[PDB]
């Protein structure tokens, strides 16, 4: 690979938590180049069709600061139209963290998950998903310490990674050249205990056979894996009630 | 089912090419209640970033009729706000149009590919694909006939269908009742040859096992050979030379 | 003329009732290529400003598919701007449906018209009104028919055609070539007992008489008679009590 | 009438040019309570559809000031949504200017023809283009004066007035409570030699007849005759050949 | 200077009230070719954040006519993107005319107050601030006059004017040309009783010294004074009790 | 003061350059709690209005991450309206810029500046301001270190900083509350050489004496220079040469 990294070889992994101080919960995680800023806020309500359900929820907003691929990816402000790529990616994120949670148990309010790309080279998304999670735990672990929730509802880790068909080579956790470059690629989204929660395989003018997409599959379980350890080595669960560990960072040794 | 359908069970497929008079190709199909109509229209131009780079292109247009399942779905017209999913869906059809042709051998052209949707009822954007890909086929067909391209380059079949779990059963070809009430929901885009384009699965809120992915993928792909089985009977194809069946309407007997 | 239609003379009209399942009522209406599909759906409410004033509401959607006039018509959607044409149309539209209906007796409920182009040459708009007139009735009809109404408070037939000074021969329904080479076109909208609803005569760049307006609005009016003999034709009525003929299907003998 | 003004009897017109300084031609005029600036404005250049034609173009703005009907009217600007309306309104004024010049003689370039509506009371975009005339013909008079063009292509005068019917009157020049309480509602563009430019009639939930639409068509045009004189008054016309009059003002008698 | 005026001189300044009939409060207003129309008027409700706070508002809208500075100037409407300068202005203005109100005592109420710019050659901000105040307080004196409010809750005459340094000269109140030309630039708004509301300076590539922002500072007071002793000509007060002096028009004798 | 900050105090503030790897010049800088990260980004060419003028161009791009104030700041895309308040503060940021670099050395290509603010406690634009610099000044010497350009054509520091009226009280450097409880306010855009770029002091509500705003305009001045005393020791400058000095990272004592 371009940058000495074997085929089934996540780039260096990086996770910070408490990155700011005004969010519940906040990290920045970066996946080589690629560095998403992930912070969850707690608003005191809940969208109108939810009222009254004894529900919470949880929704996110995606945005690509300007200067990403080291290249230009102005804003949805001071241009215009807005993108459907944004809206993708930010429903995604959303499934993703509402998956993960018992919002029976969050009670009639809303976690606001912010994923705010501060550089890309590849893999923004799952970057932003694996970082968002660590964000929306942490401020559902504040949210207990306030007092303002009784349990931590938190169902279980959950991570993403990207794949791709390069050459015909599958390769793992994709930057930006790899990823346009590539024949097949897709997105994983799993949780810690080794379930997934969603997939898109998507060739690009190339088709790809079931036994491809079981393969490439079964490299993204095992990198969703390593990222999950990562995360795991923040918290400090027993009986479904949840702790952060000392760690304000954690880093893949690589 | 609440139809009297089997699990591993399409609903009645029906596609009428020439539908149209003005468009190179175009076609009504329909998927039980979901109908839409489409068309494929040559536009005599190029995108910018494709200019001499002697190719062609295909890009596509969804849109979904203020009165569907029958409730109210008001264009992104007179509202306002333009919706993310509109254009998820435009992408994907798309990306399964190009897969499917040579566009080295179409010319500096366009093919301009159209779903509206008249009546929606579950799985609109699969039936799209599904019958996009027939009025591409009779478009590229036509532009042969005409003189203006020397080959018919269709690499091969297209379709789509869409595959779910809803209370715990693994059901084919969803309608609007039960894809609300998936735990699990996914679309699947394959070629003739057996092959793959995409495969987008989604937890709404529950997850799954890579097993259960591939038993889903499995019902799936036997959806798209019995739809490719039907688009096969309005052609007739040999050596890569495209030319109609005379068959103007094929429907599954079911 | 170009097609060999006389100048006094409509191209074949053709209303096909219960195009679709989902809403109350529909047709596939054509006058020659012009091709438009017209659904009503009942919605159960009132605008705001209407709110317990103990009467319903019409309201039109228009929509003309990319593929018209055998060029390139990008919805008001993935576009951006929002042409003032359609609002024009729609308002049309609704004012005609609405001079039709004793809105008092409907309830405090909407009937929500949609009128989709499905193929344009000339006339789409009229075409448009004439079929949204079919699916409005048979909406009204289908509402009584479920007890959801006591009567069937439809006040009279309602249609619309254009006609056109092209060359200095007055001609009446005009195709699009027929109209774009025109001095002078206008649209009339009248009903079943010979009145009128709105007429609307343009020059275009050039000016005419008081006169040549009178020609033009009697060659309309006799345009809408026999557009509504056809309407007719679908309707049995009696002392203001409506229900469908058993026709599914009425054509212009030509 | 409210106001005491006979049914065939318009408010008191007054036309003033040279309102200001910078545009080629301008006007303040008034019907009543109803008034609206006129400008026109030389823009050395030519929409793209029209270069190298040998012809130059006339266009309009129309906007109605937060402040009209004693009501707000919030500009197309800091509300979001584009009304459809102000788009017909500035379709009109725009095809009323082109009937009335020889654009052929214009050269390439284009007049931009501004109506800005300081205070509403009904008919004003009739106002507008009984206006907006007198601001085009003085431009073009400044244009031939300053050398630009040979002569002044002005083909003959262009009035508009408003008529209805309401309580079963025939009313000539509707204000705002007439119309609002119309039955029936028309708008009449016609020129100095007593033919039409354009005319629309409404029902507004009531039909008409052929017979009352002339009766309206017959007090209309004398309305566009009494406009026209006064218009008349502010130039001296030969063979062609157009100058100002000494007037700067000109008012009906009543 | 260009035209002749002397370097801490104004141009002609000419307000005239009463300009239209139907805003509470209104009048047109002119430095040299730079003319506003502001109106001012009463919305009987206030914005929601305000509700049951027993106080009343004032807002602002600002407009420029397409034809300014002898150019164009489309509206914020038939063009699409919303310039954030139009909301910078309005929101002066609003501040402006909100400092010299005792919206305490103007009831739960809106002023809604619009500038609409005429003609532009230069300070068409400052004009309309100056402009608008003549509105404001005609607006608040009239429903002080119909009873709806017991006193005329005015602080204190607000008026506003631009000055620059231009080839090293400072220069009061810009025209068009010597404020392109400006090296620096400032508008200020000031009060009656010689104190300040507003004051923004802008080094257009260039920096200022402290001293030099004095200077200017101290010429626009003085253009303020003078901009103020012809606002007060047009009213008569005492103890807070404001009303009208029989002046429709005040002007600078210059 | 709340933090227990002298009134003529600064809150602690810090600058991190090479924040980022992709873009030529990029920092952290915080302001207590407000935090905003500055990059800048070399765009190889020029707006349409400067080609071929032989010079470049700076322009900004700010943006507020919905997490501010402890409150929702939702972004200019998946809103609609775009806020005219964030393009005040964008020309702010590009005057600035500007005004500290001699464009015509620069080359026909454009530095995109893009202010992020992560976290927001008040000041944010002059945060934004202050960072900006630092990241416009790496940016160029590093476009001289590659060689693009032949000298680092930098005039001086630009720095900024908020000063306001509270309670009568005249503070520096406001945060969020002290801000909004304010009576005057104002931001002062300064020079390494002491001189000044922009300064905008506005009443809220409250007019102030010329003699109050020379005392807020010294206070400013003062805070300018412990801005740019601490930007100084991240240079190193000689005869209008610009290296980088060996600190990665700059703070205030306090």
């Amino acid at each position: 690979r371009s940058d000495g990294r074997k085929e089934d070889q996540l780039r260096p992994v990086s996770i910070q938590r408490d990155f700011l101080e005004y969010p519940e919960g906040s990290c920045l995680i970066s996946f080589g180049k690629t560095k998403v800023i992930c912070t969850a806020s707690v608003i005191e309500n809940v969208p109108n069709w939810l009222k009254g359900k004894g529900q919470g929820w949880i929704t996110a907003e995606y945005s690509m600061l300007p200067r990403a691929t080291q290249q230009r990816t102005i804003r949805e402000s001071v241009q215009g139209r807005i993108g459907g790529r944004t809206h993708e990616i930010q429903r995604m994120i959303g499934r993703a963290m509402r998956t993960a949670v018992e919002l029976t148990k969050i009670g009639e309010r809303t976690i606001w998950v912010d994923c705010d790309v501060i550089q890309a080279d590849g893999g923004t998304r799952t970057a932003a998903i694996t970082g968002a999670f660590v964000a929306v735990a942490d401020a559902i672990i504040k949210l207990h310490k306030e007092g303002i929730i009784e349990e931590t509802p938190i169902k279980d880790f959950v991570a993403a990674v990207s794949v791709g068909i390069v050459n015909d080579r599958i390769l793992l956790d994709l930057n930006f050249e790899e990823d346009s470059a590539a024949q097949v690629d897709m997105n994983v989204v799993g949780t810690g205990s080794g379930r997934l929660s969603e997939v898109h395989t998507m060739g690009e003018e190339y088709s790809f056979t079931k036994d491809e997409l079981i393969k490439m599959l079964d490299l993204a379980q095992k990198g969703i894996n390593e990222l999950i350890e990562l995360q795991k080595k923040l918290y400090v669960i027993q009986d479904g009630k949840w702790e952060r560990s000392e760690l304000k960072e954690v880093s893949s040794t690589t």
